[PDB]
């Protein structure tokens, strides 16, 4: 580790929600490893003045703002720091607080602007001691700056990762909006177009689009087809055929054509009249999409980010390049800040010919896979041009009614169908394939699917190990050949009793295909499911409004019982994003003495000015140490600093709207499924292990893993997988509380 | 009243709760056993018919309580306007036997019922005359009733106090608003809103006063004579006073002094040439009429729709046709001849200035938010406040309820207008004995609209143990006033002061107490700061909650909501959330009447509606408790449906404060500090210890001498209260 | 009482102490007869014995625990009866064995005993056996045979002989 130095956190340019979130982990890790911490108010304004905008930050100090969106920093428009006029001033204020380490909370030219201050650091210096200012001895101290950038802008226009900060918070604005005018709507018959903030970069107006399920997007990198007036025309005319009185128009900030010419919004309004005739209100989203409450997926990016940044600061040798930290998969990784804007400077170079295809490519590989599932799920060919494979494709829902599971098979079913299947559709999950209700569902019944919770079809907890035979005179009369199940644990330990029916039952050696949705995340071999973001938003969300209640009658800890059975990823991510004391998991041993040890570190703050308290408990992390068990231990211990209260959240947690995040994670891995499904289907033998696999994610990209290998790293006692991938942020969860 | 038959139909405006008004029509139409049918397309689909004309069931007008707009289809006809379309449309009626209309429409297509119930005699006399019905039908369907309801978020139609749609549109503002307070606070900036209602222009006031913006465009009352340099020197004293967030509220159509309307753009071009700070124009569009209905409008919906269904049958044949509002807390009909003239009357107020009396023509409402938001955000300079060498101190005592901080802000405010300092006496009576009392400003309550739970502090703890330290503390910081912000333990705090007045003669200053708690269980008062916010929260929890119940289909969630022994969260939250029951204490229930319960839930799973809600109170009854009702709907409902329970606990309330609570709390507490100006002119008698209570329509002072009889101190709850009245308006509606 | 899901320390108990009623395991109740034994039991409370006595097994239903008796019997008894609840725990398996079970345990093992000196078949299925009581003497069943009577569920047998006293205690009830 390294201490000694200072650190200075600075949020300039974009600044998007959970940026408040960032600078509580970054101050709060620079003092519990290292020495003071400083904030550089109004971003690169107050480095070029300074004298109060460079202030020391205290563990006290960040503690209220993790709620808040924006940044309580600020931010300005700076010219006296990007041209080498005042720069100066601007490196002289940090030799005065010995500030020898900087971090950038950035993600468009902020970013740009401190690689020119770490390449000039051995030019100004220079000239600093020159002019009479500065000390001999101090040009050689601190001759060396390390900095550290992080994205934070919500038009995600820095192509290096894939996700950034304020991405997931923007577009649960951008849903919301939809959501309540897919109310309105549907009185007069009427079509309504939205412009999104994607000015350089369109990603914000892809997933979006994706989530609520548009009808055509705009983006800014790939241009539409030249013709787009007339076949758009007729596409909505489609839609007014399928019963679909409502139409969504997805435009991005800066969206062109086939020329450098942008397509505003006013446009499309003088297009549908000269062809459709229907009824066309504009709206645009300001600075809307930039405000609210950050997102549970941002307020853990933020943190795990707030900590990363500090780690690649001391670790950092003086002669490394400057690297900006960015989250992808298990553990995050360093990216070089010349290697970064060397992939905008390609990303602009390709925008600005009409070789579109390359530009696409070059954002990323999220991007390439957002816009090939959304266009073919969004344009469907004519039912005549079908080419259908005489084959029955099967999709079921069975387990907890999690949220994102009616976006699920929306995209299993058309996916399906335009690879040339009929869909069957089992309703009420293993329960009902036993008893039947067996239909065939098409594109008009699933359409607006997604934005309700639970599961149309119908979702049950009940293993298929007795009812066995019943499920196979289903199989045979309405002769299903492949089967899509959308569910928990109780999916896994279904298609492990099918692969011991094999042998019994000869119907059973159809190819099938498990999708993570629970809300959990207990499934093996997965690290996502459907439903988590959807109810990790939603306690975070509960666990500040009980924040509300504790901030104002002062010396107040609330204890929360969570959901999820065993497996504590909603009590530890909960605990992470809604800044909870403690989180006590199964899979984190405690005893007396580390609960004790809790309930100390409660007194000393209760000093301070946040006299509240926060702490979360996995229904089932111990069996004696229960929930009650801790209001009993905090009450007596506290009687004279403070009590305490008891919350069972309960299935408040699950349910409701679908999150954004899992609107478009079920609409994609549920989408590459049916393609393994299609390719599958495709072999004019059937028996083998390899045909009842579970769709799951290893770190990036996707991976098909059968369950005849997924019985070795799971615990069918615990119903939790042995080795989980967030048990390595246990340590970064509880440093953030002291 | 039963054997006829009703038609519901919706054309014209539409609104959040739509869905609610037909679903309590219908299911009050069944009840009484009475033919419902749903007219689709409004009026075109009586010309058509055929397949517009569908019957209603219980089945039909269910899941749909949440669900914003209208499942019927707000129309606009053209053909029924003709009478020879007419005659069409008529004899259609007749093919059903519909003899009773119900629109529930936005403002126009009102009148078109008029003409119907006119013409009724014309044209069935004209269907007999050309022999497609017979003799009977004209005699036995010879009169038609009509009834409206209002149903749009323009508001143009006065007489009421508030309609279906308002709440819920003034939900979106508010929403929008919180998006920007806490975002714009990194920058100084302002935002300029522009809200709907071209002749109506009540969304701006209200939503600006909830939010405390700094200058509202009303269409009435036009901004003063020179306002383009009023409202930026009012921009530039909170730019120095402490305040990054300036919001300027703007309606659809504003006007000036003439009729020439105030755009949003000449707003921007405004602060943009002498003030200079970034201004982004917002208009919001439609995004007002969506969203889910709030649980105050939902309840509304539910009320208006039973009441437009016994304001049919009970109507004679020679009534006037009557658009049904809420009137306080008993809900009255109202003739549609009048309505339109005020309507007729507010235009030509309007047109030829005169806007002095179109502000008294809309109401007391609309006078009494008006006159409150202009003693709020406009701010006389301190040399020119009158001082009256009093102090005057704030304190919050019982429960964070949402709002409470939005209640002391115009506390404070009002206060120092008045010609007194402000004091805030800290964590409520614990505080108050330890000394957390502190002078506070009007630029310290800035921005304190919209921050739920509490800021200065509040504690259960009552005086009497701690008296000692009461009465010490007092006498100290010359405190001449007393202005409690709480729940039942400011009433059972002030009764505790009350009798130590001769052995404590510094108790004998005129206290003043608000209603704030989530319970709603403080005496003399209907309503209470932060029972809107938790209202809205359990019906939204129930919703969450009922997704999961319609996903895995046949399972019933028992929801056990906080409240104390009172019973309005559990009971309004059964009205608003569709639940099958709601087990109080006020109303007693042995193991029949749950196993009646059952079997009613249990006919239920046969239908397509395979889920069930029931809420019980927190302490209902020391027996029936939150697992009995668990145990028996496992134990008697096995294999018919599964259930589970869940407790909500302390989530229902310290959340985002209410759009209601927002002015709730703004309101009743500058007139409470008005009742404190009005008796600290000269205390030695009971009428200066009284609570600030909802009688009807107004407020009203009850002194808590006389109020021990009709409090059950027992049980922390009134003896008589006033939504007992809608318990079986809501048995009714749960098959 | 405890005993798991066997009945027979609350069948055999309410007989012997004079319950008012027994509800076991082996006899399902719904909400039915939980009133009916209410019904019955208000209009005890005008006769000279105004008291009440109701045993419950230890686990006779899932949701019918011991407090929903409990909480029933107390609402609906209000102004008629004021009743209470009480646990036994360990304290039924006590110290001083009963005499009967003091000749229990000394009759059989000497049977017990020489079955084992009598047989040392050697190595099959009824070497392995059990020492019930049949009507009046011992019966040695090999634990074999021993799988079609009972439920492993539960761990108490199918058919159980003191079923048939269930007709009685009733009569001598109400």
């Amino acid at each position: 580790s390294g201490a000694g130095k200072a650190i200075g956190v600075l949020t300039s340019g974009g600044d998007a929600q959970g940026m408040n979130a960032a600078v509580r982990a970054v101050v709060r890790m620079g003092i519990y490893v290292g020495a003071k911490v400083y904030f550089i108010y109004e971003g690169y304004q107050g480095m070029v003045d300074g004298g109060s905008n460079i202030a020391e930050a205290d563990w006290e100090s960040v503690s209220s703002i993790l709620q808040v969106g924006g940044t309580i920093i600020g931010s300005a428009r700076c010219q006296a720091f990007r041209t080498r006029e005042g720069r100066l001033k601007a490196a002289c204020n940090l030799l005065q607080r010995g500030i020898t380490n900087l971090c950038v909370i950035g993600g468009d030219g902020s970013l740009t602007g401190a690689n020119l201050f770490r390449k000039e650091w051995s030019g100004l210096l220079e000239e600093l001691a020159r002019n009479g200012q500065i000390d001999k001895e101090a040009v050689q101290k601190y001759a060396y700056l390390n900095v550290v950038g992080m994205v934070g802008s919500i038009d995600n226009d820095f192509c290096g990762t894939d996700m950034t900060i304020g991405t997931d918070s923007a577009l649960h604005r951008i849903i919301e909006v939809v959501d309540a005018i897919m109310t309105t709507a549907q009185s007069h018959q009427r079509t309504f177009v939205l412009e999104v903030m994607g000015r350089h970069c369109g990603y914000l107006a892809l997933v979006s689009a994706l989530a609520c399920g548009a009808d055509w997007v705009f983006l800014p990198e790939s241009p539409p087809e030249e013709g787009w007036e007339e076949q758009m025309c007729v596409k909505l005319s489609e839609n007014r055929a399928r019963k679909k009185r409502l139409n969504i128009i997805i435009v991005a900030e800066g969206a062109i054509d086939t020329q450098n010419k942008p397509i505003t919004s006013e446009k499309i309004k003088e297009l549908v009249v000269t062809q459709l005739g229907y009824d066309t209100r504009v709206t645009i989203l300001g600075h809307v999409q930039r405000g609210g409450t950050p997102s549970a997926f941002d307020r853990i990016l933020a943190s795990r980010m707030g900590v990363e940044a500090v780690i690649a600061l001391l670790e950092a040798t003086p002669d490394t390049p400057a690297c900006v930290v960015s989250l992808n998969g298990n553990h995050a990784v360093r990216l070089p800040l010349m290697e970064c804007v060397q992939m905008t400077q390609d990303v602009q170079k390709a925008m600005d010919e009409r070789r579109f295809q390359d530009a696409v490519r070059l954002r990323g590989r999220s991007f390439a896979g957002n816009l090939n599932t959304y266009k073919r799920l969004a344009i469907k060919l004519p039912d005549d041009q079908i080419p259908k494979t005489n084959c029955n494709v099967a999709v079921i829902n069975v387990g907890a009614p999690a949220a994102g599971m009616n976006a699920a098979v929306r995209s299993a079913v058309r996916v399906g169908i335009a690879d040339g299947h009929r869909m069957l559709a089992i309703y009420d999950g293993f329960d009902g394939f036993a008893k039947g209700q067996i239909k065939e569902i098409g594109w008009t019944d699933v359409g607006g699917w997604t934005g309700q919770g639970g599961s149309i079809l119908g979702t049950k907890r009940v293993l298929p190990g007795k009812y066995l035979e019943e499920i196979a005179t289903q199989m045979r009369t309405h002769s299903i050949n492949a089967l899509l199940i959308i569910g928990g644990f109780e999916a896994y330990l279904g298609l492990l009793e099918l692969s011991a029916a094999r042998e019994k039952h000869e119907e059973f050696c159809v190819p099938m295909v498990m999708v993570p949705a629970t809300v959990s995340n207990n499934v093996p071999g997965s690290d996502f499911s459907i439903g988590a973001d959807t109810a990790l938003n939603t306690i975070t969300d509960t666990c500040n409004r009980i924040k509300q209640s504790a901030s104002g009658t002062k010396r107040r800890v609330f204890i929360i019982e969570t959901m999820g059975g065993y497996c504590g990823y909603l009590a530890n991510m909960g605990g992470l994003a809604a800044g909870a004391d403690a989180a006590y998991i199964f899979e984190e041993p405690f005893d007396i003495r580390d609960l004790q040890s809790n309930v100390e570190h409660l007194t000393e703050k209760m000093k301070t000015t946040i006299q509240r308290g926060l702490v979360l408990r996995n229904e089932s992390c111990s069996e004696n140490y229960t929930t009650d068990f801790i209001y009993q231990l905090y009450s007596e211990e506290g009687k004279g600093v403070f009590d305490c209260r008891k919350n069972v959240l309960g299935h408040m947690q699950q349910g409701g709207a679908p999150s954004p995040f899992d609107r478009n994670f079920g609409t994609k891995i549920s989408a590459r499924a049916m393609e393994w499904i299609t390719a599958k289907l495709k072999e004019a033998k059937f028996t083998t292990d390899d045909s009842i696999c579970v769709l799951g994610i290893s770190k990036r990209n996707v991976i098909f893993q059968p369950v005849a290998e997924l019985k070795k790293q799971t615990d069918f006692e615990h119903r939790i997988p042995k080795e989980q991938w967030w048990l390595k942020l246990r340590p970064l969860m509880k440093i953030l509380a002291k």
